């Protein structure tokens, strides 16, 4: 009735700080190998399998019971929710039928060789949930999953690639995988998922292994990869994405269109009318001339394009970032401590006809600090000033819109105080504000919100 | 029956090429200003008056008279054609009844102190049309014109600069205009409309003036302007505009994302990972950070930006211009001779029950060159290459959508070898081509859409 | 040089009111047959042939020649303006290049056996113009022609059926036409055109002849009819059409839904709820069901919609279908007279520096009369009144928005017997308005807007 | 642990057939009166109390405490779900702050004087889902409702009446109701919620009563209604609503314009062309005309109308209804032996490392009918034939799409059978098809949507 797993959940509950506790996660999963080697050699290069020698490791995180109570407690969708997929003669075919996913529809696609696919692990399992949640804070960069039900004696899936890396969790049973280099120069870091692939269409594997409960195995986007079952035993595992659309690239794709729209407002080279006649001498039709205004035009770009760097907003893009982070993030999962520090631990509750404990305010005395570190983050639009917080978001990806308060100009500085200084208490009396109403109401609308906790609770 | 004017279109008429007759009538335009002193040193730069001593210069081209009988005998209506307007006491009104525009109307109007504005003087003037045909050739931009007449004693509007370059012919009476040089850095050469400014907001003109039939003056976009009649006389002017949007900056607005859309799959530094912790160091909250990974990732960016030069795609985008302008040009206005070379020119027609002159075929022996130097461009999009033309453009702007032929890869050759070698004839069985046919193709097909002309009318 | 059209345009400018010019005119295109007799048992039952025995009869209206000139000097292109079209071996294929209609492409079309079809001859032709608005103002319904132009030995068009009541006037040449009752109940006065026909499909003629220059041929909606050029001529005719969706199945269709809504507002019993369990006895399931509550169910429904005859806004309706018309309308041919009378005829022009003629206002000793009695109606949407009219419409379909002005509550009484009294003068000083003011600003704004003319001109 | 209420769930346990079930609750919830005598006189005519003199007849249903549990343990939002509203000084005032709804920011919105009503109960509450999933079979009509919560000495809503027919069930403390009469025949039974009433807007009431747990108060759609708690005690009730939009006058909208649309089809009258001078009889400025032909044409309008009802396709609007019933439905609640008789009983599962307890297949020897009475519908839509059902619908309104399966027609007769025969079973072998395979395949299919059950459970 515990593992390793049961363990260092068990753990990260009583590691005050959320920084500390997703560094922890982090350093467990991958154990025995550490974090730091990991990033700089290994992560978007390598290909890396980790040999527990521990068939416990995972014990508590998913399990096929679990997909099965799921079926029967939950309305779980075919397409929506569930896949069901059969590669056979180096081709696959989908077989979901069309409605709900009940057991008996399910476990008939298993006993025909179908592989069962759960694609939101993270709405029906909270043990999914808080390991994402916690793992998200250290990716700064959403993590999702999908667990993989393979039957005995079958491939579920084609060789492609995916456009995240991929942390694969083995769970139960046993699964032969092939994973690859890139097959070319443009293939590395792949920004999309390949289409499925045939076997001609590959190389040689870089890695091929046979996992088994507790292994890891990881590898970077665009590394393509197959799995199958061999003897008489089954696969369940659980893989970890992370990094979709987190590239050099995309920050870019946001930074350009401001900076030649700020060069052009700022600088008068960029309002310049081009020449009369640069028609003459640019286009396809001209690619070959050997006219020298043409490398005089070149050359003006290349430098004009050169000179946007110094007006590139790389502050606002990155508030940008974080903004649609904090929009795509899991709601956070809270220590004891945390919640009996928050509204949330609060005792108010309905007692025979009334209700009971209407906890204390929170006054110039109350010291404070924000709920966890990576639930929150400030971002100024048109002149306004916004806190976009996780606290209020679904289980499921962008169910609900961004949720956002305004922070208005009087309490900027202690906003930014609390968001810098976390974890460490700070007096309401003491933030830097022009008032005491200023203060408590920071303070009194950061609590009520969930986002805020007491160094003893209010009552 | 004879003036400067009506002789230079004389003149125009003779020159072959409609590249010579831009260059001839803007030459005419601006004399005895030579036009490469204007352009490499007032264009863009400096107001410029041209004293004209001749009060029939422009005679032919537009009088308050053709502005009587276009109200008359065409379906003028306030708003979409014409406003009317008074400035008075600091105030600019506009007084435009909804609706058609009757002498009656407008004529009253006038005689309430009203200035009239015709909005698309080429839409019912062949000399107008005629003008801004031929100029936008030279200027590699879209002619635009406005008409305004201004009864004796009044401002029609208040000071303002345009987005324009603007060039003001005086035609009938006399106008006081003022001039002034750009306000700030921000409204030189600027890059949108002014608002209505009051006379509190000016500075010392740069230049005051009366302008008298015949004369000239030309001012940038961003010189803010205001005119008025001053005793016992009224003013007709025409002003012809270009360079709308027609910068540096428009151009690299157009080709940025698709540089950086190039670079990231063609070179993976731009498919790499974002730090997942920039988050940490980056955003308006950390503008003044000490932080060694601020400078660092900043730095990164000016020199990603820098690379993305190497990836422009310059000529195409080139095209993409050219095929705008094509598509904001007004239709070409044909010599004699180009009319008679022409498909325009068959002698084809309906004789006592039956067509008469049906006419011969293009040979191999034929003689052709494109029907003008600014009708038409050869676009590639998509793996595709397409001709763009103006030929059947209206003389309303984009009344018309952009038109085209499909040209062949077979074709693409003898295509590229017409258009360059304006205005030398090629024999038909000269061109580029595979074949016999693919030569004929190609020329019949331009000639029937009016695209080419021959040495010697096929009938 | 003159002919019975040519004299009778020429009388139609002598006879005063519109509405008699209507009238005469309508007798005269179906001369000698006598209008009551025809709308009393022809119209919309039956197919009519007149053999005028005058080749001349038409002669001015519209010729093979004006369709040349108009190829050449107008920007008719494919599609939009002209078909070119041709049945061979049972098949219709249309032949339409895109872009221009030059008549080098239209002529050979010509001469390979394709018919040619204008579309909007009104548009192009000022004696098509004035004659479908003059005929539209008797019709009540839009009144649209196209002109069909056949090469010897061919045919244009599959046999079919039209939407609309047809007139065909042969211009020129010669044409072999055969028309045939609708094949069964549901094709007479049919509610959308047909597709083409094979000959398989067809019963025997009604009619089988072959027309001449002057003859007409009319025909119902329903009515299949096919035609042919036989021995070495080409025929031209126009066929004059209207009667688009104006049924009184139209009619209701716009009462219904305004009657029901009524009902539920003014009566309760339309309020009341349906049967907690119909859905046990009503629906395709329960057909051939005997429960005596159905039977019940489907009398109370009979008896529902039957009573909502008394909540049907029928004169408002009436109004918008008016309103409709004024949209759908040519705009109007003046007389020389009504053009003298009116704003129109005003001598106020642009002379030598200056207007001149500035004539007078109307004062209350000015007498007047609609300048027209099918250009205007008074409908009342949403408690405002407003007066549509048809003066600044265009000779393309729909090409301008419905006009209107707001005639305020004051003026109602005024506008209605201007209106309804046409064409009898009314002194300014006798509209029965509350202010003298009243009286002639409504009169001034009818005047300017060309609704109104003067006994005697203004000047 | 025992209610009236938890007996006659316990009852309706062991009742076989689900329309019977619903007969049974809606007795019971109105006990004693008898439906029969409340829905032939009462219903839409008459407000109606009944004194229980029992308060622990809801008991089980919903209470305070549930509520308390519901904003702690379930994501409930202010505006989506809980609503904070205060009637004082004549004025009704919402108080949500934006986001979630935590019982801290709850109970002090309670203990500042604000009722709480919370929009969904039945999302949230399986016996509340119960409760209405039954009721709505007997009703043919959603069933909705929502649950106030007021606290002593204060109004919540000011007074207004609604477009839904209420059901107010008194759990707990005690609410002085007053309900008013329709004030003037327009309000009666109408058709949407009022606006809200001050205390002058209202007449003096026809009841006024101090409800009180295990009482009910009914009253219909139009009837005003105001409720206050007095001194020192709360108020939770919860009410029921149905009837939205289910009158004639909508069954009427959807027949119409089908009805002449068919008309004009089938009969050619329909089809008629309209007097070609109506619009100088017919329109608002001729109301006062005595011209004969109005009276004639009015007298066609009413006879046309009349006629219509022939041409209503009232079944097909039947269908339709049932249709948007299905998809407004709430889904079944099974009972122990309608569960263990499904698919939803099969006791097939994940053993620990297998499935086991694969069901038998069907085969013409098993005995089937419909899962329950009100839980599917055959409708007809181009010359298709779908069933759609309810048993996968969400107990969040529309939060699905309309679901469905294609019955193909060798099955129609099949499935119709079963429709109009339960409770009682047939032998799969006895179905009215043509072959044995789609006897079989119907009853597969059937089965493993849940919508139908065996006489023994296939394991
Ligand atoms: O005519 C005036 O008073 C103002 N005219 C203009 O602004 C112009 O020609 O661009
Ligand atoms: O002229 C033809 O061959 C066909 N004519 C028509 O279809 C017509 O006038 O309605
Ligand atoms: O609970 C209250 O104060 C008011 N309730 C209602 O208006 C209702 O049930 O319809
Ligand atoms: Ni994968
Ligand atoms: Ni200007
Ligand atoms: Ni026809
Ligand atoms: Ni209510």
């Amino acid at each position: 009735w515990d593992s390793p797993l049961r363990r260092v959940l068990a753990e990260l509950n009583r590691i005050p700080s959320s920084r500390r506790r997703a560094a922890r996660l982090f350093e467990w999963l991958i154990a025995p190998m550490p974090p730091d080697h990991f990033y700089r050699r290994l992560w978007e290069r390598e290909a890396v399998l980790v040999r527990r020698q521990d068939h416990t490791y995972y014990q508590g995180l998913f399990s096929t019971a679990d997909l099965d109570s799921m079926l029967r407690n939950e309305e779980v969708q075919f397409g929506q929710h569930l896949d069901a997929a059969r590669y056979i003669n180096g081709r696959r075919e989908t077989l979901n039928p069309p409605g709900r996913a009940l057991p008996a529809a399910a476990w008939s696609l298993y006993q025909a060789g179908c592989s069962l696919r759960l694609l939101c692990p993270q709405a029906f399992s909270t043990t999914v949930w808080q390991f994402l949640a916690v793992l998200q804070e250290q990716f700064g960069s959403m993590a999702g999953s999908n667990v993989y039900l393979t039957p005995p004696n079958s491939q579920g899936f084609a060789p492609h690639y995916d456009d995240i890396e991929a942390f694969v969790l083995q769970l139960e049973g046993r699964k032969l995988w092939r994973v690859y280099r890139p097959r070319v120069p443009t293939e590395e870091l792949a920004l999309t998922s390949s289409p499925n692939f045939s076997q001609d269409d590959l190389g040689e594997p870089v890695l091929q292994t046979v996992l088994e409960p507790g292994d890891l195995l990881y590898f970077p986007r665009g590394f393509i990869h197959q799995a199958e079952c061999q003897d008489g035993v089954h696969s369940l595992h659980l893989t970890l994405s992370t990094y979709q659309r987190n590239t050099w690239g995309d920050f870019l794709e946001a930074i350009l269109p401001l900076a030649v729209q700020a060069a052009m407002e700022e600088n008068v080279e960029f309002r310049r009318g081009l020449p009369r006649d640069f028609m003459d001498y640019m286009g396809a039709q001209h690619s070959d001339s050997k006219d020298p205004r043409r490398t005089a035009f070149m050359e003006k770009v290349r430098v004009l394009v050169a000179r946007l760097g110094h007006f590139a907003p790389v502050d606002a893009v990155a508030d940008q970032r974080a903004k649609d982070f904090i929009h795509d993030s899991l709601p956070p999962v809270l220590t004891d401590r945390e919640r009996a520090l928050s509204v949330y631990g609060l005792p108010i509750r309905w007692e025979a006809g009334e209700p009971v404990n209407v906890g204390a305010q929170l006054t110039t005395e109350t010291e404070v600090h924000m709920l966890q570190d990576g639930i929150a983050r400030l971002v100024g639009e048109g002149g306004h000033l916004f806190l976009y917080y996780t606290v209020e978001n679904s289980r499921v990806y962008h169910l609900e819109e961004p949720k956002c308060l305004e922070i208005y100009p009087q309490q900027a500085d202690a906003m930014e105080l609390l968001l810098g200084s976390y974890p460490e208490f700070v007096r309401v009396g003491d933030l830097p504000c022009d008032s005491v109403e200023d203060q408590l109401s920071l303070a009194t609308t950061l609590y009520d919100k969930g986002l805020l906790l007491t160094k003893m609770p209010l009552a």
